């Protein structure tokens, strides 16, 4: 039985997985953390955190490639796919990683600079010491690509997006697919006659429409700062606002950068935890901006929930995934009963229980519209993507 | 029967209303262009532009002084009313301006400079040539003041709201309250059991969300810049989206809030025109660029009402309001026809009627929600809280 190695390059870490190509069950999973720093490390399962200090993207890819063999299926790795964070307005769907693909990822690399270069490491690692193995390549964007211009454009000139491609690319679409394609089966729904409302969240959030299997609507942009607000990110900020910071400062366009990406969201507004397990007890120890933090946290997400389901027909599901939309019973109440307008009646008892429960309906029988919760596979769909391509003869 | 001044002090222009205490008729308009330059002039009712080249604040409103002994009516003036940019947040309502008013006036000027300090000119300028007439300060954000923090708080460190005063203010309050208050009587609603949408749309666009008689939701954030895509304005942008461009183009911060402000929105992605009826017309005679303008401005409206309605328990009523709501069938019926999911049928007789048929329900019989055009009228509003504080005693 061969096996499917899954690769997340981020810019600090590598995230990887070994799935069974027959069953798509996680056989192991590992980090390789403190990435190009004085200090490298590797942590499989949480086993034993070996560190070998100061190591390269190859390097530690090469690490992973002992424990392999170490645990003897080196041999079986018939596939893998690498996940990909930007793939521009060039891919619509997963590729067989060829010479062509990598210029093409090296093209719309400028889009996300940090995490693309990451990306593209991770690719040439995997290709160097794995060789005869079939490469894919997935990406974040492709599944967003079918949105209509009405959709992706920008109030800005027309020059920024013909000439550099300046539009709105969302994000977490390989979630959005696989909870998407999920809820059709535990709905039960026709999936080319059917509206879907997806909730991503967790420390990333994003929301998205589903229309007749196309995604026609999504929170995240160009960069993945847009739309809700995050563990450490702003989300929908006024421009005007935050330029006005920038005269009353004098701080500099990077700062503003980093303030929105890694001094914001959640962390921003309670000073206190980006984690959202954490704010919860502070607000029940009556800590008040904390308390805020979410109230304001499960606004933005009702409001662009109900703003992504206009670009529906019809609204035959809201789906909940990701870190907090799986495991939250508060936050997935508070923006149901935020809601109420959509006509939305939410059953406590279905709410009340843990992940363990898997692919749930949360919603009760006077509700006109389904609420459920979908575990999201990320790994999965990527191994899904990757089996289908190896299938294919290129 | 004694009459209401009216003043509007933009950065570039003057504009004034002298409307009938008795029947808040309009009896005089007129605007007093080209302010502060080498040549200013002014305009009433379009008789003749008589132009006093090079005039300040002071003394175009010195040349509507003449004008209203002239008409015979200067010694009628009852009432002044000025149109106030930004209320920060120290206002709730309408004020009777006294030297306390002025000072908060310049408290909160920081926040919109440029506009606000054209209003205390004004202010000033009517103090002076009109002693011991009472005079009233109308704000464009006051209605907004009803906002939860859930609604009002960006994902921004708390300190920038705290110290810097960095929130959701809103803008067109005038008009969304004066709108509202009318839908109450056409609809045939009870206010304190009421949820409708507005949406004012000109060439500055706004969505609100009143429930129960109060503001709960706004399109625009600290600046008129956030939210829907607008003649001029972008609208809702990326920041990421923003400082990608900054970095590529070697772009200054002021650069980008210039071409966000006068380069953009419809004016923008057509490049063609900032006129709405223009682009209708363009888009007629085949031009793909100014279809797209509409068809994307017609989107984020339908995503902004959809997103706002989330903030009510209830949606009664959607309401079309301003230069483009009153009189623009096409983007009335297109914005509907994208707001379908929300179970809405229009009757396209009653769309089809132009703006003399003033406010009108457009809303066909089996539609869930009652949709309807009512023309806005901010002098009129602007005039009543004027009366009202006139029977005051200060
Ligand atoms: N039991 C729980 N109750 C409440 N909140 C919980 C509970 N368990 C986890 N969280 C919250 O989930 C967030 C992390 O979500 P994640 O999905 O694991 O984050 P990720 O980073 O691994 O995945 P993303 O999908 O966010 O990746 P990117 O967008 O960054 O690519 C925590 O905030 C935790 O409080
Ligand atoms: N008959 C018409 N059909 C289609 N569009 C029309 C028709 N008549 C006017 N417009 C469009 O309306 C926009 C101007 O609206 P406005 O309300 O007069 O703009 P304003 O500037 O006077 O008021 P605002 O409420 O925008 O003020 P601020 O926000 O700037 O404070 C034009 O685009 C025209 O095409």
């Amino acid at each position: 039985f061969p096996v499917v190695l899954v690769i997340n390059c981020g810019s600090s870490s590598i995230k990887f997985s070994v799935l069974d190509v027959a069953t798509c069950d996680v056989l192991m999973a590992g980090i390789a953390d403190g990435m190009n720093t004085e200090n490298a490390f590797l942590s499989i399962n949480g086993d034993k955190p070996i560190n070998l200090a100061h190591s390269n993207y190859e390097d530690a890819l090469k690490a992973i490639a002992f424990e392999l063999e170490k645990r003897d299926l080196t041999d079986s790795v018939a596939l893998i796919g690498h996940r990909i964070a930007h793939g521009g307005e060039l891919f619509t769907q997963s590729v067989i990683i060829t010479d062509e693909i990598i210029d093409n990822i090296r093209r719309v690399s400028p889009l996300a600079p940090l995490h693309n270069y990451a990306n593209l490491s991770g690719i040439d690692a995997a290709r160097h010491l794995f060789p005869a193995v079939r490469q894919v390549a997935v990406f974040d964007t492709s599944f967003h690509q079918t949105l209509a211009p009405e959709a992706y454009l920008y109030g800005l000139p027309w020059e920024y997006f013909s000439s550099l491609g300046v539009r709105r690319y969302g994000f977490h679409g390989t979630s959005h697919r696989y909870v998407s394609r999920r809820a059709y089966e535990l709905l039960d729904l026709d999936e080319k006659d059917s509206g879907l409302i997806v909730a991503h969240l967790g420390n990333g959030a994003s929301i998205c429409a589903v229309r007749n299997g196309q995604s026609v609507d999504t929170s995240m942009g160009m960069t993945p700062l847009e739309g809700l607000m995050m563990g450490t990110r702003s989300g929908d900020v006024d421009f005007g606002a935050m330029a006005w910071i920038a005269k009353e400062t004098g701080q500099t366009l990077s700062d503003l950068e980093r303030v929105v990406n890694k001094e914001s969201g959640l962390l921003g507004i309670s000073g206190l935890s980006s984690d959202l397990r954490v704010l919860e007890k502070a607000w029940h120890e009556g800590h008040e901006r904390a308390r805020l933090a979410i109230k304001t946290f499960v606004h933005r997400i009702a409001r662009h929930i109900a703003g992504h389901a206009a670009s529906l027909h019809r609204l035959d599901g809201i789906i909940f995934t990701g870190g907090i939309g799986e495991n939250s019973v508060l936050i997935r109440q508070l923006v149901i009963e935020h809601l109420g307008v959509l006509g939305l009646t939410l059953d406590v008892e279905m709410n009340k229980q843990p992940n363990s429960h898997g692919e749930r309906i949360i919603s009760a029988n006077p509700s006109q519209v389904i609420c459920a919760v979908i575990p999201t596979n990320e790994e999965k769909m990527i191994a899904l993507d990757a089996i289908h391509l190896g299938n294919v003869k290129a």
